[PDB]
């Protein structure tokens, strides 16, 4: 090396057992702080927070059928907006109903057409889930 410590990209291609031995070599004695700061880093962090039940990835309705949406907020008295492809998903007569069940939203949509097949989130901050909603003519 230039004249550097070298020692991280070392430790980091070092076997396991020889971590301390190699650290105090470079002058390092936090190996094991490397280690317990990595326990942290891939410790899990699952996803929907705010959210309860996110959309499915995918839906398939038939073109003429009602289906429906369903997402949970973590909280009861928390909304969620509603965009297809961008759109905010406005009520349209009865077309468009947000049934909020406590927490849960269902979103039932009647006679899906083919202007109807598009991308919906549930955006709530921080949370938001795009489910893509496939139109089979």
């Amino acid at each position: 090396g230039p004249g550097s410590e070298d020692v991280w990209e070392i430790l980091r291609q070092a076997p396991p057992s020889e971590y301390e031995r190699i650290a105090f070599q470079y002058g390092v004695t936090d190996l094991r702080g490397m280690l317990k700061r990595l326990k942290g880093m891939r410790r899990d962090e699952k996803k929907s927070t705010a959210f309860q039940k996110k959309l499915e990835p995918a839906y398939q309705v038939s073109k003429g059928h009602k289906i429906r949406l369903t997402v949970e907020l973590a909280d009861h008295d928390a909304e969620v907006k509603w965009l297809k492809n961008g759109q905010e998903i406005q009520m349209s007569g009865s077309k468009y109903i947000f049934e909020s069940i406590g927490a849960k939203r269902t979103l039932t949509i009647s006679q899906c057409s083919l202007a109807d097949d598009a991308a919906y989130q549930c955006v709530v901050g921080g949370e938001k889930c795009s489910t893509e909603l496939f139109v089979k003519e």
